[PDB]
């Protein structure tokens, strides 16, 4: 099982131009709580 | 299995132009918590 | 099981450019706490 | 298992002008909190 | 707005009992990729 | 805004046990990839 | 804003048993990376 | 804005048992990776 298998990649040509406003993905007065696994018990 | 494979990179040409402004992705007056594995208990 | 392989770096020519502001990234006034593994115990 | 292996670096050409503004990944008033592995115990 | 108040802790009596077998949330064998702000750019 | 405020400990009384097995939270043949802020462009 | 006050120690009174097996949050053959803020630009 | 403030600690009665085995939270053929702001460039 190839689970996710992109093989997609031949002869590829591209060109992107990008412009980029303030504050465009920044977290500002956000708080994150972020655990993964592990054992907290209170 | 693979498990997530590109296997794409090929005769591969292209290029890019990004502007980027201010507070693109910082953080300000964030409070971030991140923790993997470990025990934590009270 | 190759687990994550990219196996895509043939004939690569490309370039780029790029500008950035100020605080692109950066952090002010912010609080991280880290910890992977290990014991706290209160 | 290659667990994570990149296995792509044949005829790489390329070439990268960048220009950064200040404080770009700079902190200031910040507090960061890191451990790895160890017994804390109040 | 509160947001997310818990507000709630007067005369609290409990007690607990907790057993644990190995690899209750062990990670083996995993790859795990964390990212918050910032920019990665390619 | 308080902004996730616990205000809850008056007249607290409890008491636990806690009995852990090995690996109960360890890491072992993995691979973690952790990033806040900054700028890697490559 | 308070930001995550705890404000909760009145009257506290509480004992604690803790037992831990062999490798409870230890890594063997694990590679972590931990990059905060900076550049690395490749 | 108190930013992450305790102010709990009046009339505190505690006492605590710990026993910990080998290899708590140890690290044996580990690789860890460690950089906080600075400049890499290659």
């Amino acid at each position: 099982d190839a689970e996710f298998r992109h093989d997609s990649g031949y002869e590829v040509h591209h060109q992107k131009l990008v412009f980029f406003a303030e504050d465009v993905g920044s977290n500002k007065g956000a708080i994150i709580g972020l655990m993964v696994g592990g054992v907290v018990i209170a």
